[PDB]
């Protein structure tokens, strides 16, 4: 296997740009080396925080599957605009700030 980079690791969720107050909202992260292909190993150091309207963060847990695919959800309880930002060593992966809309 190779190790996996932040520039070509994707995400994908509803969680990305819409999320309920009070309801789970959840993402998905799939890490890629450095050629775009896929890896396979579920130890690769994947950090989240989600910041609210007043500057507050406040982190995104995650769960690493067995494959190379990363399952995370927040649940947000203030509404506005959230600024979501995924780190994989560090780097934001690609499309990292997100930009989520919590209604309600």
């Amino acid at each position: 296997m190779t190790s996996a980079t932040a520039h070509e690791t994707v995400a994908t969720g509803e969680g990305l740009r819409q999320a309920l107050v009070g309801q789970p909202a959840s993402l998905t992260v799939t890490t890629k080396d450095k050629d775009g292909r896929l890896v396979r190993t579920g130890s690769a150091e994947l950090r989240a925080e989600i910041t609210g309207p007043d500057g507050t963060r406040l982190p995104v847990p995650v769960v690493d599957h067995k494959n190379g695919t990363y399952e995370l959800v927040y649940t947000a309880r203030t509404e506005g605009e959230l600024l979501l930002s995924v780190l994989l060593y560090g780097q934001p992966v690609r499309g990292s700030p997100f930009r989520v809309r919590a209604l309600r």
